[PDB]
C-alpha cells in the first residue's frame, strides 16, 4: 500500500469553466488552471465530452463555494496545471463525473491516489447501469 495523508480543502473561486476535467480558479490570489485528478475522457469513447463539459460548467458556475483539495503527491503536472480534487458546494466534481458515466477513472498514479477507491466505486455503479460512456 501507499502512504496515506490527511488532505484538506482550500478556498478558491471560479474564474472560468474550461471542460469536463479542467477548470480555471483563483487560488491564493492568482489565476491557476486546474486539472481534475483521476479522471479522463475515455480513450475509446469521446461521445460524451461535450456533455461532460456542460455538466461541470453548470456545477462549477452554480456553486456558492468552490474548494481545492490537493493530494499527497505532485501538486502540479508537467504543464504546471494544478492537480486536485475540486468540490462545488461540498460535492466532488471528480466523483460526480464518474458516477454519471461522463468520464472514467484514469491517470491513476500511486502518488495521488487518496480517492481512487471512492471513484472506482462510483465507476463500477455507472458501468453496471450502462450509463453514458458505459452504454455499449
Ligand atoms: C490527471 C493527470 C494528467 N496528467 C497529464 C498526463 C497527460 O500527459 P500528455 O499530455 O503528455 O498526454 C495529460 C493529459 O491531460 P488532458 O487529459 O487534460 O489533456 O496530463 C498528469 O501528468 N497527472 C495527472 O494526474
Ligand atoms: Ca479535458
Amino acid at each position: 500500500a501507499t502512504s496515506t495523508k490527511k488532505l484538506h480543502k482550500e478556498p478558491a473561486t471560479l474564474i472560468k469553466a474550461i471542460d469536463g476535467d479542467t477548470v480555471k480558479l483563483m487560488y491564493k490570489g492568482q489565476p491557476m488552471t486546474f486539472r481534475l485528478l483521476l479522471v479522463d475522457t475515455p480513450e475509446f469513447n469521446e461521445k460524451y465530452g461535450p456533455e461532460a463539459s456542460a455538466f461541470t460548467k453548470k456545477m462549477e458556475e452554480n456553486a456558492k463555494k468552490i474548494e481545492v483539495e490537493f493530494d499527497k503527491g505532485q501538486r502540479t503536472d508537467k504543464y504546471g496545471r494544478g492537480l486536485a480534487y475540486i468540490y462545488a458546494d461540498g460535492k466532488m466534481v471528480n466523483e460526480a463525473l464518474v458516477r454519471q458515466g461522463l468520464e472514467k477513472v484514469a491517470y491513476v498514479y500511486k502518488g495521488n491516489n487518496t480517492h481512487e477507491q471512492l471513484l472506482r466505486k462510483a465507476e463500477a455503479q455507472a458501468k453496471k447501469e450502462k450509463l453514458n460512456i458505459w452504454s455499449e
